[PDB]
């Protein structure tokens, strides 16, 4: 069997590999190279431009933490936007909240949605919910144009190389601020603390120009490089996102596999060297 | 440049690679294959039997968490044992406590010590401290023979394939229990929660046959497989190891890079699926 290897100028000198059971699908979409393969030990794997987006084995860690952190802090979230997230894992976690009335997703690449609906049925199931509305367009444009404001925006983008290159700058954060309710929250996937701390500092400084309270949390996920990934956390009130306002007790949450009330606050307890780098921003 | 790749029957289907700047030393010792190379981005790297033991870039995360968790909980630790740990990183963190009167290390492979003294001088500096006494022998035998009891034992072993195969069974845990003071603590490196949960359950069940309080904590370290590693935590009193009894304020601790008073308790907040697997042991 051959191995897939994740190599990138974004983390030089290191690489993670998974063994391939079977390649399932490859295409060059309008935006990205798309690869779906069944791995031998992590189930199916989605790859965009040679970078792992998810595997069936660990995706719940990332989709649960990114969704339930801001959604247990928002008191009565009615309108949620997902930026990127074509695979549908965030939407899947959002549909669990009976209270939500509308879930918009702006995903630039409809191939990713259609690929997820075919090959990742337990991730893309949320697309069946009549509350979900899909916009195929660059979130950088959508956020300039949208009329509605949201209670929560979840930026589930791929990396800065490729069509996500527009989601990693000061302008983008102003657009997010303006599209949120006066008490609304944004979480965004953010750089592994083991890799470019300079990037984390840059993003934090972007968010801090607008938001009252900017926190960084860390998630353990093994198929992202360095085995972890950050959440950049943006709040308009001084109270921030470290402390949930509700517990997930109803039947729709029974099945959760990573996220719980205590993990929520714990994700925000960072390594000493990280606190020192981001103390004077 | 060539790449070093970490492949193992202990985590099939996956592999982590580092690019090689220069190989520095290789030998077949009495026990293991030993490889020291300077990587392009993680500094020098120590490899035993094809498995990464440390790199200069991230070793502090593991050596700080394994040492300072039990050493901030022990009230006045006077005698500490390190099992394995030939590289000296634990001893380096131990020497920081002025109070400690004696530090014994039982390392089966003296080549690892001598290699660390030559090629890893900022890790092996602790060997110069007149409080440190080295025993070259299998810890499985040493723990049967030692007369002293310790306030803290830190099991810093390599993996179950190779000479560490004796440190992963019920007998080993009884030896640890007997070598500890009535209020003494043991921490042991323990399986990544992303890989063999069955192993974690087995080890927990071993420790629980003897110890009042058996906790599992997780450390983020990118050059261990799946980017994290557990600490099996064994206490003879019901109070356990999640809560430090002291803060590290004196000048010897100024330089700490991962471990702080809040990270300590946070390491013990685990993923939902892990708590569910280890609730009925
Ligand atoms: C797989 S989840 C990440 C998704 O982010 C999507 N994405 C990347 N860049 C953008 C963008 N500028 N706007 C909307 N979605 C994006 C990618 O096409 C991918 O499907
Ligand atoms: C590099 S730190 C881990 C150390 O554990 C040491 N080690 C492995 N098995 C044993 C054992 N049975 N007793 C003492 N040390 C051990 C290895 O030789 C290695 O240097
Ligand atoms: N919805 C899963 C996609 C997650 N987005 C990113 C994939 C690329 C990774 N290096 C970081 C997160
Ligand atoms: N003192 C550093 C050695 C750490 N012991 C182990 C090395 C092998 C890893 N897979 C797990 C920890």
């Amino acid at each position: 069997k051959k191995w897939f290897s994740e190599f990138s100028i974004m983390w030089p000198g290191q690489a993670f590999s998974l063994k391939i059971k079977k390649i399932l699908y490859e295409t060059k979409s309008k935006y990205q190279n798309v690869l779906v393969f069944e791995s031998t030990t992590y189930g199916k794997v989605l790859v965009l431009d040679g970078v792992i987006q998810l595997t069936e084995k660990d995706e719940f860690a990332y989709h649960e933490m990114m969704t339930h952190v801001p959604m247990t802090v928002s008191k009565e979230p009615k309108n949620v936007l997902v930026v990127g997230g074509g695979d549908g894992g965030i939407i899947r976690e959002l549909c669990k909240y009976k209270s939500v009335e509308n879930i918009d997703i702006c995903e630039i690449d409809e191939t990713v949605i259609e690929v997820s609906k075919i090959y990742f049925k337990n991730i893309s199931c949320g697309y069946e919910d009549k509350r979900v509305n899909v916009f195929i367009e660059d979130a950088s444009k959508f956020l300039e144009n949208v009329t509605n404001t949201y209670d929560v925006i979840i930026v589930d983008s791929s990396d800065p190389i490729g069509p996500a290159e527009t989601l990693f700058n000061q302008n983008f954060y102003e657009k997010i601020y303006n599209a949120l309710k006066p008490n609304g929250y944004c979480v965004a996937q953010c750089e592994s603390l083991w890799i470019h701390v300079g990037t984390i500092k840059n993003m934090i400084g972007y968010a801090k120009k607008l938001f009252k309270k900017v926190e960084y949390a860390n998630i353990s996920i093994p198929t992202y490089p360095c085995g972890c990934i950050g959440i950049l956390c943006c709040s308009k009130t001084d109270t921030g996102l470290t402390k949930p306002n509700k517990k997930l007790e109803s039947k729709e949450f029974a099945d959760l596999k990573y996220y719980n009330y205590e993990n929520h606050s714990a994700a925000f307890k960072l390594p000493a060297f990280l606190l020192k780098e981001i103390e004077n921003i």
